């Protein structure tokens, strides 16, 4: 069976665990709960003794791993199209939604907001202080739900809004399937 | 550096051509303007003399190649996001709309229209003409689909709206080259 190591923390780690149960019969999956240099060091030391066919990771962590490992890294990056799907499924697409993302907004989401005159208030952040202020601003304008990664979803919940984790089950499931497909291609 | 063959005709071919220009430093891309039996026959001959790492294709033709060939075939799926955006672009959001895709309906669209749209599927060309004819008979004004459905809709006297956008094709090319590169 293909060997897959997932690298994640917190909510994403929880989601990866949930979804990997669907692929246990197709892959030998080992969860790694690290990031960045510590993950690189662990993975490189692990690779001295055992093979790995693919790593699955997300965001800034996964982008860093992808440029530093010669093992294939399937990088999860949320699209506006998956966000819109998660929203519309939950019937929240026509509600007061906030989206706060690291470094930049999502152009597919910015565009859909443009065309459909929806209430999707899209913001970016770099630091925790940045993220806190964007959350406080969304709270203060009646926003009911905020889409983002771990820090943003947590902050949103503490602020009394719905936190919608930007990585859906569907996008994680796709990443497992892509790792299997890639492995099959070799 | 991946060796990629793109296989498409007419409208999709034009899109693939434009998008390949953005990827030419990242893969060696060869366009093949063929479909179905003719495509498989030629591709099989070409494979006997040249390396191919993956094929990029779509819809009915893409499925025909994938079932016939021992080279990886990467399929671009139609997006419910493209359906909505190109409907908006055509000025058809409040028109009587049909959507016809190969084999399967677009599962994402069921939630979006729940948030005047008749979603159909086809397998064969006769199926396709059948759906187009039923759509015309129901007072449908515009039909979103790929190359065949778009041609048929237009020939039937409806507005044909091509289901693929530059943006979706660009992303699919990016992911396919990544997968192929990882695969090597």
């Amino acid at each position: 069976k293909p060997v897959i190591w997932t690298v994640s923390v917190t909510r994403l780690f929880e989601l990866f665990r949930d979804i990997s149960l669907e692929f246990d019969h197709l892959a030998n999956i080992t969860p790694i709960q690290l990031g960045f240099e510590k993950a690189v060091t662990y993975i490189r030391k692990k690779l001295a003794n055992e093979r790995c066919d693919a790593i699955i990771a997300a965001g800034s962590n996964g982008a860093y791993l992808k440029s530093r490992l010669s093992v294939p890294v399937i990088l999860i990056k949320p699209s506006g199209y998956d966000v819109l799907q998660f929203l519309a499924k939950a019937g929240k697409l026509t509600s007061s939604i906030g989206v706060v993302t690291y470094q930049e907004t999502i152009p597919a989401l910015v565009a859909f907001q443009k065309t459909f005159n929806l209430r999707l208030d899209q913001r970016s952040y770099i630091t925790e202080e940045d993220a806190r202020g964007q959350i406080n601003e969304l709270k203060a304008n009646g926003t009911e739900a905020v889409v983002g990664a771990g820090l943003i979803t947590d902050l949103a919940e503490e602020a009394g809004m719905t936190g919608i984790f930007i990585y859906s089950a569907a996008t994680v499931r796709q990443a497992f399937s892509d790792a299997l497909d890639m492995t099959r291609m070799s």
